């Protein structure tokens, strides 16, 4: 190819040209977010049953349907758990990759066929099947300054008038609210009720009735009698709409002939479906809708869509309103994208300057500014041949490709501008020789770094996902820039170049006297192999042993500027009690840290371990990064303040913490444990197995460390017994006492109203001043069978025990989620495997099983040698074919220890660890490594087996030849990448990780390998004769 | 094209002052008027 | 071995069928071209 388009400049500027063009549309069809699908895809299945305690949601509604989830593709493990506030959800997560739509309405589909075994109630609130992998793009909140509404006020507005532009924006696939529209509230009233002889059911009777629609079908409907001539349809009774004409609802008419309206016996309002949370902002009441991003459309573009549709209707907001956006993913994105474009700029200034500091002439620095963007652009268009999508992770992964692509270019540049100055030889027909020396050499970098990247490419679970993001982006990159030095660089490299004192006349004198003392140095050595052997041995040891101490993580945390706060008070803490903690942890963020935080989404009663009126959470929001400098403005700092102060507060375990890297997945660091119970013993004896495990634990303080549980301890709860005998001698039916005790207190929904164009709820539930303290039961009336009202405390006994607010399942059987992480020093795989043994000895039937991250790591830790078993073996063919011999590509593979060596140096002098950025970095310097080692060789071979030169003098000539692409290619790559280790803005975690792993391993590949090349090559060919 | 339509405004005060449940009251209407589906029956052994 | 269905495409009747598949089973049965247990699926 480079022999046929020498001479056809025109041919290779077309494709080029049509490269570039692929990239132009391609970039502009790209989706951009945050990260990748990475999660494996997870379906939640919630279902309400109102007013219901911990075990009833269990033995009812998540049991029944876990029975009835048979014959569901690719399911991985199934859990779930029913809280105290009748909400249970089942988390399904299936295996990586699968379809999700295919997924969730499988999903979907077996629910809907055993909705029918489900209580009447269940269904009446309906079960939802949604998707929880995905995230929100944004959340944006609505408040009130003027405080003329409650929360519900705005919540009602929200759901009307909010919800419907926002969802039919271009690319919101989902939009969720934080809130419950206006339900018609009945506040009823015991005392009142038994004034009139009332009982709550027929409260709940009347209503049913009352509030109905009719078909009343059409007047002269078909079939017509002989001769009509009108037809009109027939409007009957309608649902009632004002609350005032809820009261008139005629309940009961006394003997004496006087009315009994509802309004006489109950209390109506307007308000909220659900008083479980209670959200605010800076003190103020609130709520907001959760947007999340349709597959396949612009983050930027929509959050730009999203904000400018709110300004339309800014000033149709009711006076008092004001639109707040606690949380957003965009803003970072934004700079996590300009902060690489930024280094994929630099580089190409970078490399224009450092040939123009070697070379001397502009027309030679011209050449790759237009063989580097082509290769850019090029890589989009096969990228997006993929369906990937532009995010945090290919851009990483295509600025560690940089350095492939300079080498690339330098190499086919320099090497012609060589020839020209040695040979003689023309523009035009130097680089025709000038590529007779490399084509062969470029062809086989392509494989053997394809042989590299492609097998990380081929790893499961979630890491697979990330790693097949790097993988792809830096192969196309690579294979591109291959195919692109052999088609289009000579077309440019003849046509372009030229025949052929102060600071560069200095610098050649100085740069030519350091050439000529090299080749000595490397003369020197050569002969006496034998001692610097001995220094390959102590280099290689130190890179293991250095590696073993490297701590492994997978991703480092970044300064997102949003940190959550949890808050826990002790058990049976209302929601008064948390309110008050809630504030007083929302005032030290606005009077401590004024000049960081925003705002504080003081949200109340929700939690991510549970739910419940003694929970709280608060999504601090942060000042922008332009207004925060210094380390001691950024997230990893506050929190560590704020954790000192929250240790003196009293009755409340609050503590916070960090967004994770990912927030698709957990935390992903430690282990997950769950302890099953197979035998059925039931919820009592697990318990006390777990207590036998915790107490077992502590004696292993240096392997196992921060073990805690994840679920909710036992409280105390009130406990009723209806006295079957009493009742029935009483004439009071059960059913009526179920109703009357699970109405008042609980909470009934009893039908739907029309209001305003849109269908809402109607509940029925007792004055929030008679179902407080367990005096209050005795203050409730039930009718008898000859219509004479009974006490509760005449048929009832009451007594205080325990139970659990929140109880657990996994696969059906149940558990007690158990975290934790291993201690320092010591490898998840050792504490993970601990585990399994401590948790071998607890009492029989009580078994055990990994879910969440340490289900992944114990799939994905077995694929970890033997992919580098294949990757390395394809590598020796590769290279074995390149060279035409078995024993040479022995030189080209030693050379890896010595790139490695420099990344573990910095990254460990540096604090830094194995994450998931170090490990592709080490990769691009193994493969940076090797190619300027593969060319040493290559043209030591070409030397010595052509001119039929001496080994030794070989090899040196090779060295010689070889010093200046070299260092161009690493003074260009490390100045171009210095940017991202001095960086400590935002999106500086990720930065950090691969910078410090390149730089410092570039460092050390290029002294060491200079200087070890040529003494392998010499060795390997002296014993191999 | 806007229609004609016949509302027909049960007063729910007197339909209890008589002593007729309002249940009756829809059935009846709904059933004379515009025809109920009450249940299947075989017919030449098909369902309708 | 073929699967053979008297589809009622008349509505005669199950009981009509049954008598109907007499008949045809034994004008086969006169016409041996059939083996082995040539049995009925059904009760």
């Amino acid at each position: 190819m480079p022999n046929f388009f020498i001479d056809r400049p025109i041919f290779a500027w077309v494709i080029a040209i049509i490269i570039m063009l692929a990239g132009g549309l391609s970039i502009l069809k790209l989706p951009v977010a945050q990260y990748p699908t990475i999660a494996p895809p997870a379906i939640s299945i919630t279902a309400m049953y109102p007013g219901a305690d911990a075990e009833t949601v269990q033995n009812t509604v998540t049991q029944v349907i876990e029975q009835n989830m048979n014959g569901i593709d690719h399911l991985m493990y199934m859990s779930s758990n029913g809280d105290s506030t009748g909400t249970a959800t089942i988390t399904l997560t299936f295996e990586s990759g699968t379809d999700p739509d295919i997924a969730q309405v499988q999903v979907q589909n077996k629910l809907a066929l055993a909705t029918p075994l489900l209580p009447q109630e269940v269904q009446q609130q309906g079960i939802s099947v949604e998707k929880a992998s995905s995230s929100f793009l944004m959340v944006v909140g609505v408040i009130n300054t003027n405080g003329t509404m409650n929360q519900d006020d705005i919540s009602d507005y929200v759901a009307a008038n909010m919800k419907d532009p926002i969802s039919r924006t271009s690319g919101v696939g989902d939009v969720q609210l934080f809130g419950s529209q206006y339900a018609m509230r009945i506040w009823m009233d015991p005392n009142k009720l038994n004034n009139f002889q009332l009982t709550p059911v027929d409260v709940i009777s009347a209503l049913k009735a009352q509030n109905a629609q009719v078909a009343a079908g059409q007047l002269g409907g078909t079939p017509p009698v002989k001769g009509q001539q009108l037809n009109a349809s027939i409007i009957a009774q309608t649902r009632l709409t004002n609350t005032e004409e809820f009261g008139n609802i005629l309940l009961k008419v006394n003997q004496d002939g006087s009315q009994v309206r509802l309004r006489d016996v109950a209390k109506i309002e307007l308000g909220g479906e659900s008083y479980d949370v209670v959200a605010k902002f800076n003190g103020q009441p609130a709520s907001g809708l959760g947007i999340k991003l349709a597959t396949g459309a612009n983050a930027l573009d929509t959050a730009n869509a999203i904000r400018a549709e709110l300004a339309k209707m800014e000033p149709f907001f009711p006076s008092g309103m004001k639109i707040v956006y606690p949380y957003d993913t965009t803003p970072f994105v934004k700079i996590s994208i300009h902060e690489v474009v930024k280094t994929l700029v630099e580089a190409i200034i970078l490399v224009f300057l450092v040939m123009y500091l070697f070379l001397q002439n502009f027309r030679a620095t011209l050449i790759p500014t237009i063989a580097v963007p082509v290769v850019l652009l090029g890589t989009f268009a096969v990228l997006a041949a993929f369906g990937f999508s532009i995010n945090t992770l290919t851009m990483f992964g295509m600025v560690l490709a940089i350095g492939l692509l300079v080498d690339d270019a330098i190499v086919v540049v320099e090497n012609v501008e060589r020839v020209m100055a040695e040979e003689g030889l023309p523009p035009k027909e130097a680089t025709r020789k000038s590529m007779g020396q490399i084509q062969g050499a470029l062809v086989g970098i392509a494989m053997v770094l394809s042989a590299v990247f492609i097998p990380m490419a081929f790893f499961g679970g979630s890491t697979g996902a990330i790693y097949r993001q790097f993988s792809i982006t830096i192969v196309s990159a690579m294979a591109l820039s291959v195919l692109v030095a052999l088609i289009l660089t000579p077309a440019l490299c003849a046509t372009m170049l030229k025949p052929i004192t102060g600071f560069f006349g200095w610098f050649n004198r100085m740069f030519d006297k350091s050439t000529h003392h090299y080749t000595d140095s490397v003369g020197n050595i050569l002969r006496s192999t034998g001692r610097y052997l001995v220094l390959y041995l102590i280099i290689v040891v130190g890179m293991a042993w250095l590696f073993v101490r490297l701590p492994s993580s997978f991703l480092p945390d970044e300064d997102q500027g949003v940190f959550l706060s949890m808050a826990q008070l002790p058990a049976g803490a209302t929601q008064e009690r948390t309110q008050k903690v809630l504030d007083e942890m929302t005032n030290y963020y606005l009077t401590k840290e004024k000049d960081n935080v925003e705002s504080v989404f003081a949200v109340n009663g929700f939690g991510f371990a549970g739910r419940g009126q003694n929970t709280g959470i608060a999504f601090v929001s942060l000042k922008d990064w332009s207004q925060r400098p210094g380390e001691e403005n950024k997230v990893e700092a506050i929190t560590a303040r704020a954790m000192g102060y929250f240790s003196q507060i009293k009755d409340a375990m609050v503590f916070a913490f960090n967004l994770p890297a990912i927030v698709e997945l957990g935390t992903a660091t430690g282990f997950d444990f769950e302890l099953i119970d197979q035998g059925g013993l039931g919820h009592e004896k697990l318990t006390q197995a777990r207590n036998q495990l915790f107490g077992m634990v502590a004696q292993h303080p240096d392997v196992l460390t921060g073990v805690r549980p994840n679920g909710l301890e036992d409280t105390p709860q009130f406990k009723i017994d209806i006295d079957q005998e009493k009742a029935q001698a009483l004439g009071v039916s059960i059913s009526d006492i179920n109703t009357t005790l699970g109405a008042a207190w609980g909470g009934s929904y009893v039908n739907d109203f029309i209001d305003r164009g849109r269908v809402k709820k109607v509940y029925i539930m007792s004055e929030a001043k008679y179902r407080m303290l367990p005096e209050d039961i005795g203050k409730w009336y039930v009718r008898g069978s000859d219509g004479q009202m009974v006490p509760f405390s005449a048929f009832s006994t009451s007594r205080w025990e325990y139970g659990s607010p929140r109880l657990e399942r996994y696969n059906g059987l149940p558990s007690l989620e158990i975290l934790g992480q291993a201690a320092p020093g010591k490898s998840t795989g050792e504490a993970m495997a601990l585990m399994e043994e401590l948790a071998g000895k607890l009492p029989s039937g009580i078994g055990y099983d990994w879910t969440g991250m340490s289900y992944q790591e114990r799939l994905s830790g077995n694929q970890a040698p033997a992919l580098y078993a294949i990757s390395l073996i394809v590598v020796f063919l590769c290279l074995a074919a390149l060279y035409e011999s078995w024993s040479i590509p022995f030189s080209v593979m030693l050379v890896v220890p010595l790139g490695v060596v420099g990344a573990l140096l910095a990254a460990t002098f540096r604090g830094l660890t194995n994450d998931v950025y170090f490990q592709v970095g080490l990769l691009t310097t193994i493969g940076l490594s090797a190619k300027n080692a593969i060319l040493i060789v290559e043209f030591a071979k070409d030397l010595m087996e052509k001119e039929g030169k001496g080994l030794i003098e070989a090899t040196l000539e090779a060295v010689r030849m070889r010093l200046r692409p070299i260092l161009m290619t690493s003074l260009a790559f490390i100045l171009g990448v210095m940017p991202l280790v001095i960086s400590s803005g935002a999106g500086s975690g990720a930065q950090n990780a691969v910078g410090t792993g390149v730089m410092g391993g570039m460092v050390t590949a290029t002294i060491l390998a200079i200087f070890f090349v040529p003494v392998f090559f010499v060795v390997v060919r002296r014993r191999f004769s």
